[PDB]
């Protein structure tokens, strides 16, 4: 009987547009299709009676700013997800920047932050308790940023010297530096965590510790090499991966971004996931979950690429 039911869903990247591809021309892109998959996913999640749903990000894609069509194109998944009738919980990826300011989003339908949180300090980043013993924790990946911060201010400058430090192409940050690697990572489209966002996560997962809560932590970047293509990692990666190492209440990390999905325990027996990207999948395929928790276990039903998972609980 579980404690907690929640659905999970990565890179929706809904566009009105004909089906596109990425740069390398390796994978097709199917705009109009991620919203049929993210209607059946809802109605998935209505059968299952789900408590909430949790998003990984690039719910809208890109491209919707260069038709000039934002706003309703985030107007289109919202109206699919409200049908859920539960608590949804947005996670911002490169993507909601591509489209949105920060005080756009914030204004948003995807502003799900109102536990804590760091909005008072422009970082979108918060967390809860969903149920007894568990806790949720939401990151903002963008946090150190060029593509999230308004050029001249302290944390975009921060950022860009982070980012033309490790990458030359200054013609086109896009492409990474290097083409093996961990070094891949620096490109504008990836971001990284601050100081201060960092020694909250720590906080709220001492204190975790202390409570013995198992916490649930969601990124729009994946930060375990295991678990992702090194492309898609966070900047500063290594550091979130300290943290999470020194607390046993880090039941799993979750992320989307890198659309192919990945997966591994760290040698601390945390879980890493990363969701395969709905934007990505055909229409004869599928790509969401639903998680339960339970006393002794987290248990992931994936569909279509998304496989199965058990994590069994320290
Ligand atoms: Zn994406
Ligand atoms: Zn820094
Ligand atoms: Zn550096
Ligand atoms: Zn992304």
């Amino acid at each position: 009987d579980p404690v907690f039911t929640f659905g999970l869903i990565a890179d929706v990247q809904y566009a009105d547009i004909e089906d596109g591809e990425n740069y390398l021309r390796t994978r097709r892109r199917y705009y109009r299709g991620s919203a049929d998959l993210l209607r059946d996913a809802v109605l998935q999640w209505r059968r299952e009676r789900v408590q909430c749903v949790v998003q990984l990000g690039d719910i809208i894609d890109g491209h919707n700013r260069r038709r000039d069509a934002s706003d309703r194109a985030l107007d289109t998944v919202m109206a699919e997800l409200d049908a859920c009738s539960v608590d949804v919980h947005h996670v911002w990826g490169n993507h909601e920047f591509y489209n949105f300011s920060r005080p756009s989003l914030l204004s948003s339908r995807l502003n799900s932050a109102q536990g804590s949180d760091l909005i008072g300090d422009d970082i979108y980043a918060y967390e809860f308790s969903p149920a007894p013993n568990f806790r949720f924790v939401l990151l903002d990946a963008y946090d150190l940023s060029v593509i999230g911060r308004e050029e001249e201010s302290e944390k975009h400058t921060h950022s860009w010297r982070i980012l033309t430090q490790h990458n030359h192409n200054l013609q086109d940050l896009n492409l990474p530096p290097v083409s093996v690697g961990l070094e891949q990572r620096f490109v504008k489209f990836n971001g990284g965590f601050s100081e201060q966002q960092l020694q909250w996560l720590d906080a709220v997962l001492t204190l975790s510790d202390h409570k013995q809560e198992r916490v649930l932590i969601f990124s729009h970047l994946p930060v375990h090499p295991c678990a992702a293509d090194p492309i898609c990692l966070a900047w500063n990666h290594e550091a979130v991966l300290s943290v999470l190492r020194s607390h046993q209440s880090v039941l799993c990390f979750i992320a989307g971004h890198d659309h192919d999905g990945g997966r591994c325990t760290d040698s601390s027996g945390a879980q890493h996931i990363t969701l395969e990207g709905v934007i990505e999948t055909p229409p004869h395929s599928h790509a969401f979950a639903t998680a339960y928790l339970y006393e002794d276990r987290m248990v992931m039903k994936g569909r279509g690429r998304v496989e199965d998972l058990t994590i069994t609980y320290s």
